[PDB]
């Protein structure tokens, strides 16, 4: 149908906007602490601690499959990255501190993305 096509074009454009958002967020992680999944070879007990692991590579896979239907879903995954890290790692660690900086700096990027998604429909 023409409606299904139009909806597919909206999803495509959301995907384009979320791809730029993801690039901007990932630049706020220059140390690449959140780039890839925590290694279960190197942290074998991780899943006993963290029930829903997340990282930027895993978000990028979901994004490129047009697996984000709205900004709320994408934000949920970004928040898991931060929140997982702040639970697993202690306050006095490079890891925890990197999450706080990513959260603080990402907030700005996400505040305008919300307006761009409401604005462009």
């Amino acid at each position: 149908s023409m409606e299904q096509v139009a909806m597919e074009l909206r999803l495509t454009e959301l995907t384009r906007l979320l791809r730029s958002v993801l690039d901007q967020l990932q630049d706020k992680d220059p140390a690449r602490i959140f780039a890839q999944p925590v290694s279960l070879k190197e942290v074998p007990d991780y899943l006993d601690h963290i029930k829903h692991p997340m990282d930027f590579a895993t978000m990028r896979k979901r994004l490129e499959a047009q697996g984000y239907k709205n900004l709320h879903e994408f934000e949920e995954d970004f928040d898991l990255i931060i929140d997982n890290c702040m639970k697993y790692n202690a306050r006095d660690t490079v890891f925890y501190r990197a999450a706080v900086r990513l959260r603080d700096q990402g907030g700005v990027v996400l505040r305008q993305a919300r307006r761009e998604v409401d604005s462009i429909g």
